[PDB]
């Protein structure tokens, strides 16, 4: 059960962005979902898919000081709504 | 569920150490049992239990560049019963 993408981490912080990591579940994925905006901010969040192969991503354009939610899927199907798995998720703050 | 600490959070790390923030969950709990320890590795984890109206907790005496998992989970009642974990991993800095 529940093969989303494993060890979601913050491995670096700057006041505008964030080095996040992870190691792709036992399963094949297409490709990874990448959403991510301010914690508990009521603002369209950003969205960004990433090459199932890749294991990092650096968040930019974010503002200092500020608490954000990272969430990862895993998509696995094709198509315009591939299957996908549970959302897998890490909150950090920016520096100021 | 309505038992496990949410949003855990890294607020900010140093090479040494790093603050761990969370809220609350709704319901009434007696602690909060935050164990952390090196990522994937064979060096002791560590466990702390807080009062269960602690929102934020600071690791100190860790190693500089370094993959560390923090996990907490709930504890409500006498004598327990205990929430499912919630876990994030972070790197200090080097």
């Amino acid at each position: 059960v529940s093969d989303v993408p494993r060890d979601i981490e913050v491995v670096a912080v700057t006041p505008t962005s964030a080095l996040i990591s992870w190691d792709a579940p036992a399963v094949t994925i297409r490709y990874i979902r990448l959403t991510y905006g301010e914690t508990g901010g009521n603002s369209p969040v950003q969205e960004i898919t990433l090459p199932g192969s890749k294991s990092t991503y650096t968040i930019s354009g974010l503002k200092p000081g500020t608490d954000y939610t990272v969430t990862l899927y895993s998509v696995t199907g094709r198509g315009d709504s591939p299957a996908s798995s549970k959302p897998a998720s890490i909150n950090f703050r920016t520096e100021i």
